[PDB]
């Protein structure tokens, strides 16, 4: 401090277009199996987009919830469960199950895109200590309890004098060293940028740091957070949200000693960033500021060290939120205008791009709103023609080639209009390479506009290649660095020789299913199934009980779901085929189905109720009463036989009727004359046996 590489490592952000892909409610294994591949297929034709912002933590009160596995965060869970059997206090994916973030990071890299990572600065600490979160009530307390009762933690806290101070300062340093650093070191250079929201809210307003100060001692939490990220990738760009700047001056609040780029929160609070009307002026002037200052935020002030800090904006495309929204806030013409003013010879914009449905608990559709794609494709057309005129433009940030498979036929296409284009529309007149190339590699035009890198490497090939790839139009040549890497096979698989796609083991024992509960198990490439030649693979269910449903999530991830009934109890056997189109191999899949807990098995083969007396919710005088009895909560059969509930005794007002296969509805209006405890008996009978239970409703008289 001060860093000579401050802002210079964010040099790529000048002229960069960004997007936001953010799912909501990521707690308790909801994020396990979630993939970005659907989004990337939808944005295929967008060729001028440079990066995508991903979460590590969620915003606001959802800051403890993580989308990446960590042993310290996983130990905070302690195996807590609810009434249904689902996890509680699990604010991360389980390390044994899935790393969803790594999947997205690799998929974005394969798409030729850089990454920005969202982390809310409040993190595992609770934003509102007075509030308790229904899905994770104890996590924040348990994180605090871990920090002042661990040998490795206390040795770090005591290691420096500045670590303790006002508020929850000691826990903030703990997150940077043990959680944030361990994450950054794992993913390496797959993360290009970090943005830290609510930075001033917790680091300044609670923990007593000064973001305005030039002194290193005043920005120690800022140091701890930045150095943690630089431990994994030293070239990672860092931003802190120290709120919006001044409308009557610099629209970005002045940089800390650890800001590579400006977080760039728009003017106005929640909701529309252009309505009311004055906010349009403020936020567009911010965009114009980026243009006037060539994408450098702080070349106006009297400070020398912040001269390379990149001007960057984080707006909302919609009228409501950053990650979702039904309505655009700007018109098609305005959206293109705002972006081009902001980035073309300016700075960078990460557009808060709305998805259809972000709630993972409510059938998530994690692809763009049709308008968001519409506005982005129109912007894409403009930037293709006008951002870098003359010489050819290479798409996005990287051009990624397939891995070298020794002895195997290599072939990859690079398409005009896709990987590269002449901005003026005459056309690409040729593509050649320069540098240390493979001897087997051939570059030729197979069709009009499509160039092919083909050939067959020898079995002895075990060296990586790095060379420039030159694309030509009538104006000149643009270079793009392309890499070739030899494939590294995962351990635990035996190469069959002939190139048959192989399963890990026969048979395969997966996690235990439970009756009347939605099952969740993943099948991942390089873990459960593998192809030694890297062909695109298909999994098929061939035999077994009907309940198990197979769905594809991505090229490397498949999901097993479905609800087993009471009839499916015991060991279940399945056959699953992995194929490449030529060759295939089968395996046996073994999933044990347990009965619903709480219900007592009599042995007579008879149905059973949850209790001898079912004490229902209170009723009200002259008000309509509703209660639904569900299978596996109130009543259960151990064989899975069709069940019928009939009334046998009790007051006239309450009657029963079947809603569906699982549920039976109790309805009727009680009056003030029916006040007090109301006794009922109901009979549950299948094809043979029968059983009775008492139902108790306390009718309250309205006075
Ligand atoms: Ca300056
Ligand atoms: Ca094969």
């Amino acid at each position: 401090v001060p860093d000579p590489n401050q802002g210079l490592r964010a040099e790529w952000m000048r002229g960069a277009l960004g997007m936001l892909w953010l799912p909501e409610r990521t707690f308790n294994g909801n994020i396990e199996g979630i993939r970005i591949d659907d989004f990337l297929t939808q944005i295929k034709d967008i060729r001028t987009v440079d990066y995508v912002q991903l979460p590590l933590t969620s915003p606001n009160i959802f800051s403890p919830t993580h989308v990446a596995p960590h042993p310290i965060i996983e130990s905070l869970w302690q195996g807590d469960t609810d009434a249904n059997g689902d996890p509680i206090n699990l604010v991360a994916p389980r390390e044994s199950v899935d790393d969803p973030l790594l999947s997205w990071l690799k998929a974005l890299r394969a798409a030729g895109l850089r990454t920005e990572i969202y982390v809310n600065s409040y993190n595992l600490l609770a934003r509102i200590p007075e509030d308790t979160q229904a899905d994770y009530p104890d996590v924040s307390a348990r994180w605090m309890e871990w920090c002042d009762t661990n040998t490795e933690a206390q040795a770090f806290i005591n290691s420096q004098t500045y670590h303790e101070g006002n508020g929850r300062r000691k826990y903030m340093f703990c997150y940077a060293e043990f959680i944030l650093k361990e994450y950054a070191q794992r993913y390496g250079d797959l993360i290009d940028a970090w943005c830290f929201d609510s930075a001033d809210n917790v680091m300044e307003d609670e923990c007593g740091d000064d973001p305005a100060s030039e002194d290193v001692n005043d920005q120690r939490i800022y140091q701890a957070f930045a150095d943690a990220c630089h431990a994994g990738n030293p070239n990672a760009a860092i931003a802190f949200n120290n709120s919006v700047g001044d409308r009557e001056g610099n629209p970005f609040t002045s940089a800390t000693l650890f800001d590579d780029y400006t977080f760039g929160q728009p003017f106005g609070g929640a909701g529309n960033m252009v309505v009311p009307e004055a906010l349009y002026t403020y936020n567009h002037d911010l965009v114009v500021f980026m243009q006037t200052n060539n994408g450098y935020a702080f070349r106006d002030d009297t400070r020398t060290w912040n001269d390379n800090v990149v001007a960057h904006f984080f707006p909302k495309q919609s009228t409501t939120s950053w990650n979702a929204g039904n309505t655009p806030c700007l018109t098609d013409e305005q959206f293109v205008e705002w972006t081009s003013t902001g980035i073309v010879n300016g700075g960078g914009i990460t557009w808060g791009t709305p998805l259809v449905r972000t709630n993972l608990e409510n059938a998530p559709v994690l692809t763009l709103q049709p308008y968001a794609l519409n506005q982005f494709e129109l912007t894409d057309t403009y930037l293709k023609e006008f951002q870098s005129p003359g010489k050819p433009n290479w798409s996005r940030q990287y051009t990624i080639l397939p891995a070298i498979y020794p002895g195997q036929p290599y072939s990859h296409n690079l398409v005009e209009g896709v990987d590269f284009w002449d901005p003026e529309g005459v056309g690409i007149t040729g593509l050649t390479a320069s540098g240390t190339l493979p001897a087997w590699l051939t570059i030729s035009q197979t069709a009009t506009g499509t160039w092919t890198l083909s050939g067959t490497p020898p079995v002895s090939e075990a060296s990586n290649y790095t060379f420039e790839l030159m694309a030509q139009d009538s104006d000149g040549v643009t270079n793009r660095e392309v890499k070739l890497e030899v494939i590294s096979h995962p351990a635990g698989f035996t190469n069959p020789g002939d190139g048959t796609p192989v399963w890990f083991s026969n048979p395969m024992v997966l996690a235990k299913a439970t009756a009347l509960k939605d099952y969740g198990s993943l099948l991942k490439l390089g873990v459960d199934f593998y192809d030694f030649e890297g062909d695109v693979l298909t999994i098929t269910k061939t035999s077994g009980p009907d309940w198990l449903v197979l769905t594809q999530n991505s090229d490397d991830t498949w999901r097993l779901s479905g609800m087993p009934t009471a009839a499916d109890a015991g060991e279940n056997s399945f056959t699953f085929n992995v194929s490449d189109g030529i060759l295939s191999s089968d395996t046996e899949i073994k999933i044990t189905v347990d009965h619903v807990a709480g219900f007592t098995n009599l042995g007579n083969g008879a149905p059973v109720w949850s209790s001898p007396i079912l004490n229902l919710t209170d009723g009200k005088g002259s008000f309509a009463y509703n209660y639904t009895l569900q299978l596996g909560t109130d009543y259960y059969d151990f064989e899975g036989d069709a069940l019928t509930i009939t009334k046998t005794s009790g007051p006239d007002w309450l009657t029963i009727q079947q809603t569906d296969a699982n549920s039976w509805k109790l309805s009727g209006t009680p009056i003030n004359s029916d006040a007090g405890e109301n006794s009922f008996t109901f009979n549950l009978s299948d094809d043979t046996n029968s059983t009775t239970a008492e139902i108790l409703i306390n009718v309250i008289a309205t006075i």
